[PDB]
């Protein structure tokens, strides 16, 4: 009854392609919201003292994503990376990502 802290981990699965081409995996390929590498979701461990509450990672289709959980972008060059993501695939989009989440908890007592 001391309660627990909760935290939802969030990581992004990234893919790219050439216009009109097939999607493939980035070098990093898992990152956070802004582009920094993290490990593949399935290899991600809780910090010391925490445990997973959700049995599985999940991807939330109520967000602005397509029916498989992807949002899409393109780099608009003055910029160095994608900045604005959208739910619909268009043939000239070169980047896409899928947001995966999983709840963990830490008991206070």
């Amino acid at each position: 009854d001391a309660g627990h802290l909760s935290f939802v981990e969030e990581v992004f699965e990234n893919q790219t392609r050439l216009p009109g081409g097939q999607w493939i995996y980035m070098s990093d390929n898992y990152t956070d919201v802004n582009g920094e590498k993290v490990l593949p979701k399935d290899d991600i461990e809780c910090p010391l003292g925490w445990k997973w509450e959700d049995e599985e990672w999940s991807t939330d289709l109520n967000r602005a994503v397509d029916e498989q959980g992807w949002e899409y972008s393109i780099t608009i060059p003055p910029e160095r990376k994608p900045k604005h993501w959208v739910p619909a695939e268009k043939m000239y989009y070169t980047h896409r990502r899928r947001r995966w989440v999983r709840l963990r908890r830490r008991d206070l007592s």
